[PDB]
């Protein structure tokens, strides 16, 4: 299903070890959209249902297509919403390892949020995956203030948003295989690198 609010609904007395916060692309449904559920099922298989909390960015994030043209590639209200979720994870589950991801506008949102996040929380994000990263060229494939080794960008050849454009071509809608395999593989590897087991 396209809606997951595990962090908001979760009991602090029984925090998951891993918390995944994900932002969907433009016009997508629920708070996970088309790629989020595939990543979620694979994380659940690796850490178990009670070992990982899946949280989509909903609330003020309406994933409005036109917001791709704003300075940071998304709206201020959306950034405030995602920042709030990272802050809620940090207070509710101080010992949890965080992971994040975003697709299209959601990738710009993830990058903007992580850049603004206070360092103590940002440093808890073991890995971040970005699909069809709209600010790929502008940010030179990086998320500002965040290490390259913890970042994985999936940008298809021919996906114009990865080369500085806002045009949506067919390759931008072809990240399904990545969400099913390499993306969760990267996230799992980065969590295990710091948590062991």
């Amino acid at each position: 299903r396209t809606t997951r609010d595990d962090l908001i609904n979760g009991n602090s007395a029984s925090c998951r070890d891993v918390i995944f916060i994900y932002a969907r692309g433009a016009t997508e449904t629920g708070n996970l959209g088309t790629l989020g559920p595939s990543i979620a099922s694979n994380l659940e298989s690796a850490f178990g249902k009670d070992g990982v909390w899946i949280q989509g960015v909903g609330g003020a994030y309406r994933a409005t297509l036109g917001d791709n043209a704003l300075p940071r590639g998304t709206s201020s209200a959306a950034i405030r919403e995602m920042l709030g979720l990272f802050q809620q994870a940090n207070t509710k589950c101080p010992d949890a390892t965080l992971i994040a991801g975003g697709y299209s506008q959601g990738a710009a949102l993830a990058a903007a949020s992580i850049e603004d996040l206070d360092s103590a929380i940002r440093d808890k994000i073991a890995g971040t995956v970005l699909f069809g990263y709209t600010k790929n060229l502008q940010n030179r494939g990086r998320i500002p203030n965040y290490p390259a080794d913890r970042t994985k960008v999936f940008c298809n050849t021919g996906d114009l948003v990865c080369t500085g454009s806002l045009i949506v071509a067919a390759p931008h809608l072809a990240y399904g295989p990545d969400a099913r395999g390499p993306a969760p593989e990267f996230l799992i590897e980065k969590v295990r690198a710091v948590r062991g087991s």
